[PDB]
């Protein structure tokens, strides 16, 4: 049986990136969602590791366990600018191309990886790619910090899809989130959206196959199941919402591997 | 003043239709549970627009149940639009912007391919493309009611409007629940007319229901994209003239004038 690696490496950026590898073969790579904790990757990466791949993960530039790292990391946070980070990291950890996931912030990382570094890319994964700024989070960054984690607290779990998952990653997870949220919040929201690397000239250097969740409400992700449809990119639906790794590992795992052999 | 009365056409079908308005025809054709009174709010908003709007229960179902059985057995988008053109006939409507939801969106798509010379433009509205994931239809038909009112009132997106239809519409569903059952999901998905050469001989407006999950009417945003079809989203879920009703009529009337 793999076992998991849990490490931390510096990068020539100044993050200490907290990062994990399992198994062995062709390289996944798993970029979180904005809220930058890779201990929601912890089941599913087992799996997908099992499966003949290398997963590596980490948490984000700021968030979690990656907490040691400059404020610009962090702050006025674009796809492209998380993407240089993560072919920094990819550089140290002697990864040459991958295949890369990401929801969220994470998938806007993908599509500028696809997009800027296509030789480090086996293939795309991008989730719920963000490409409007929300209404309802017009001003999240406004508010004072505890009303920011208990909001976005709320918010997040309600996207989840799938409550009992979400609450059993467990207390340290929780805790780690709650400083997170106000981070993302100052960092994120204003800027990654308008980041999106959606133009025809982005989208079709490697392969991509994209996805949104079954259970979002229609409305949420509209454009991405558009822009992918117009651009004759494969899009489907994944089981669950915006964590489809936490509430629906098994079929989150199948996915991924499942994808990723099409093109070894 | 909404005109309520019948008409038997030559397929044998004893319908209940409604009218109300003066203007260019607009054709509301109902969901698949086929009750028309679903659409009593909306119809006025419309009628008073400048439109002269025509609605009617569907074959089998509600007041228009006295029909033959292959009216509302193995029903298709195909067999529901040919109805609905001697509909049209019968009551003297040359060309008419039709609108429908499920069943009734496969009806508009069937009517564009089909009837072209008879059809404005069309507004479909979440049109069923893949069969329920109906082996287990073989239960009681109390139970077929029971399950599908639940379904039904989870795809209004407003409960409380849902109930407020009232108990006359609701008792009227409940034998139409076990119609549509054996009759419906079925056969409607694989009916639906949505190859190149069908989706283009007039203009077409899609909507999807903003509040529905994703997943469920998912590849009719594919289609619609894929087609260059004018794709949007509408408030609510599967019965949006129930659940948004001026939303839904403003749309109506829109939609409908960029063809005029
Ligand atoms: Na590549
Ligand atoms: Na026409």
């Amino acid at each position: 049986a793999p076992e998991r690696l849990r490490s931390t490496i510096l990068t020539k950026d100044g993050i200490n990136w907290y990062y994990e590898q399992e198994g062995s073969g062709p390289d996944v790579v798993l970029i979180p969602d904005g809220l930058g904790d890779c201990q929601m990757f912890d089941k599913p990466m087992s799996i997908i590791g099992s499966s003949g791949f290398k997963v590596t993960t980490f948490d984000m530039p700021g968030m979690s366990r990656s907490s040691s790292a400059p404020p610009e990391t962090y702050q006025d946070v674009t796809g492209q600018k998380l993407a240089n980070y993560i072919v920094t990291v990819m550089d140290q950890l002697g990864i040459k191309t991958a295949s890369v996931w990401g929801c969220s912030s994470g998938a806007s990382t993908v599509l500028a990886l696809c997009s800027g570094f296509p030789e480090r890319v086996r293939n795309g994964m991008p989730h719920e790619v963000p490409t409007a700024n929300p209404e309802n989070l017009q001003n999240i960054h406004d508010a004072d910090p505890a009303t920011i984690s208990r909001d976005m607290a709320a918010v997040s779990r309600a996207m989840s899809a799938n409550e009992e998952a979400w609450d059993a990653l467990g207390p340290e997870v929780h805790e780690r989130l709650r400083d997170n949220y106000v981070r993302w919040a100052y960092g994120y929201p204003r800027t990654i959206p308008g980041s999106a690397a959606t133009k025809t000239e982005d989208l079709h250097k490697v392969p991509i196959d994209w996805t949104v969740g079954a259970a979002g409400p229609t409305q949420v992700f509209f454009e991405n199941v558009v822009i992918a449809t117009r651009e004759s990119i494969p899009i489907k639906t994944l089981p669950g919402f915006h964590f489809p790794y936490v509430s629906h590992p098994e079929a989150f795992a199948k996915y991924v591997v499942e994808t990723t052999r099409k093109y070894l």
